[PDB]
């Protein structure tokens, strides 16, 4: 039993809710919140900009030190950093950005990072400003992630389309 509330169950291990991931993180304090990161951990907009804003820029400060030490992530890769006031940990995962021409097949590799964590609160990778089809992203999530994932979808209209079209 966990504290996630109001989710629709899609499969054995995948759950979905129309929610603001920032507000959901603030209420649940999950062990892991996933950020929709880029390779530079520059949290300017989308989910990343919202999560970072909610940490009063502490996420960005920590991220800049991470990059200065380690260099950029790989597309499809991830790193574990602090969850600050939102979660114990933040798993920064880099899905391909279609608006940069990155290979959508890397989306499966990106979701594989979730399997290193038993339970996660997450957005749909490569959705939103990353330019992928969120319905495709949901399909790859369900077919790749085996651990327990709670998907927060900000847009109510999109949430309804994802549920209604789910196979
Ligand atoms: C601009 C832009 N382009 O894409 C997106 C996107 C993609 C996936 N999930 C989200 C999302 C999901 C749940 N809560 C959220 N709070 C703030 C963002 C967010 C946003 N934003």
């Amino acid at each position: 039993v966990n504290s996630f509330s109001g989710y629709l169950k899609l499969t054995d291990n995948v759950y979905i809710k129309n929610a603001d991931i920032v507000e959901e993180a603030k209420k649940v304090k999950p062990t892991v919140v996933v950020n929709a990161a880029n390779v530079y951990l520059k949290h300017g907009g989308g989910v990343a900009g919202a999560l970072n804003k909610a940490t009063n820029n502490a996420m960005q400060v920590e991220s800049d030190d991470y990059i200065a030490t380690n260099g950029p992530l790989k597309v499809g890769g991830s790193c574990v950093l602090s969850g600050h006031n939102l979660a114990k940990h933040c798993l920064h995962v880099v899905g391909p950005n279609v608006n940069k021409g990155e290979d959508i097949q890397l989306l499966k590799s990106a979701y594989e990072n979730f399997n290193q964590h038993e339970v996660l609160l997450a957005p749909l990778l490569s959705a939103g400003i990353f330019g992928a089809d969120p319905i495709h992203s949901l399909r790859v999530c369900v077919d790749t992630v085996r651990t327990n994932v709670y998907l927060a979808v900000f847009d109510k209209n999109l949430y309804d389309k994802l549920v209604s079209s789910f196979l």
